[PDB]
């Protein structure tokens, strides 16, 4: 079964890997964002609701470790993971594994995610919140 | 699709931007005034009524830092924001990201504002209110 | 009898060995993997109960000796141990003899495991639990 | 084949240069304008109207740096550059890559300009226009 | 069989090398450009659309290693390569083995590239876009 | 009965083998590649999959034992060795028992092997795969 993922998404146009059809949640393995994903995957089952989830993701985005991640969890409980979304949505600041991949890679300071990312209404730090042009 | 720009644009007659047709709101990713744009953007969510949000607009114009303007927003509440109008009206004196960008640039201690920019009835220094010669 | 295999097995297309059908449970015999299926079996003796007893298997394919996963054990009971389940799940993280062989030869320090092979619910040092893609 | 050059160029009466008939258009390779025709060819492409892309040449002429014009692109769209007008026009004003070479580094502060090198009909610093005695 | 060479390689006017007639495809076999030639058949492959291989292929005529091209790919994928063009274009930045492999000698800090060898629409570091002068 | 050698093979041109007729599988009686010959029969009994038997002849090539490659298997069958093809193609990296001779006698730390000798979609060490240029 192919993957679906983002058109900008550097794995579009492989094999496995379709930019119209495919699975819409993946752990992309056999791709360096593999890695990103299933810490992305840990993060979103450490806080169930998707708003502190997602600011956790940003911060993760940011460069902030894992480890700290697993330490401001406020329970021990651990349950499976699940993919994380491949697209989840179609606009430039979709937050797909792979942009999370290469965000911590150039070590931004800050970033820019779209309105598809439902994120606390409270202020972030390094984190600006515009809306998504075009969604999944 | 493109991306509709005012008629004395720097970005007229570019790929991806046009000055009869095209997208009336954008971030202008891809140029300068992309960052100008989103500040503005967020400007208009920090003041939901159109007066003193672009009351603030014209500080920021006049050199004034965004950070002083989150600071101002009586409220930390952070939505959303919504793309800028690349277009608010078609004289010389539209305030675009564009126009903003370089008003910035030029750090100038004046700046005209036409009637289509919709200001507080009171005075703002270093702002001089204009009849829009033509409108959108 | 055929004895039924992984898909990604490196016994697939062998004699005595298939994917499509065959036996579910087997030590192995004739393999390698022969002696780690029977360490798991006797782990699984050990531990009546699934969860901690795939704990101690997790343990095992971290590279903790066999020797201590008796120690472990909170009695000296000692019953027949019945053979591993050669095709647990169809999934890569399939927590096969085989895969825990592979692993220990790799003397890997984090695995991923996936969610047919039900683990504690507190966190285990170096694994990490997915989604299990596709079950048996 | 031959490159046609001004017949004030240093390159007239040179193997593979002639005043009456060649390449209007070239990079100039094997001499020292060379550089400067490339640099100018890449202006004539960060801003494709004729117009203000004449005055990033003439400032160019006038010793900005090249790296500032790149900063100066609205864009960042950059695409292949077409080799600049060896002969523009035909008197001693002729803004060719040579003359443009030796007045970058003789460090001018003013030039004077031709008719037939369009220019926006605001003034620019260090900039007179004149005439073009004679054109192409 | 004959190998088509550029007319400005230094294979031209040799023992299986030829300008005029021959192979367009080639890894140079018993010259030094041979292990650039595969490192670039290899490039052409981790990325299989043509632009960003071309990026690629820039930043290794650079200087930059090819063991870390292997390293951003994001797969893993390894399929044959298929041997690089000998001729890209008749002019003279013709963006061939033996050329990497001068410019690799030279480490050189810029290169021009022509429009023949199609490169991302965005700005590279050290690459100069120009026309191709006359094509293949 | 002859049989038929590479056309690049030193026992080309020699008396009961040749180049354009003969047995296309041999154990190479006779010569010194005969060991060689029938030590790739042998992994290839043990692997019986082309891809990871090749990715095994050509960790062979690379100076790796056969004894190891013999506790690689993972089972204990052996069945008897059909004689390995002495032209799997005609290039020059035609993987002969010839060829894997010669390497493991230069002690190569790298090999290039072309298309007609499958290898697993992912990397190996020291392995660069190219387009065999003409096959058999
Ligand atoms: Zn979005
Ligand atoms: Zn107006
Ligand atoms: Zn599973
Ligand atoms: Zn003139
Ligand atoms: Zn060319
Ligand atoms: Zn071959």
């Amino acid at each position: 079964d192919v993957v679906r993922v983002h058109p900008d998404s550097s794995l579009a146009g492989r094999k496995g890997y379709s930019t119209t059809e495919g699975a819409l949640y993946s752990y992309l393995e056999g791709t360096r964002f593999h890695q990103t994903a299933v810490d992305m995957a840990e993060i979103y089952t450490m806080w169930p609701k998707q708003t502190e989830a997602n600011e956790q993701v940003c911060l993760y985005a940011l460069g902030e470790s894992i480890e700290s991640i697993r330490q401001k969890c406020p329970v021990d409980d651990a349950d499976a993971s699940s993919p994380p979304k491949t697209v989840p949505c179609l606009c430039r600041y979709a937050m797909t594994p792979e942009r999370v991949t290469r965000l911590r890679m150039n070590h931004v300071t800050s970033i820019i995610v779209c309105s598809s990312f439902p994120l606390p209404k409270y202020k972030i730090e390094g984190v600006q919140k515009v809306k998504c042009s075009k969604v999944m």
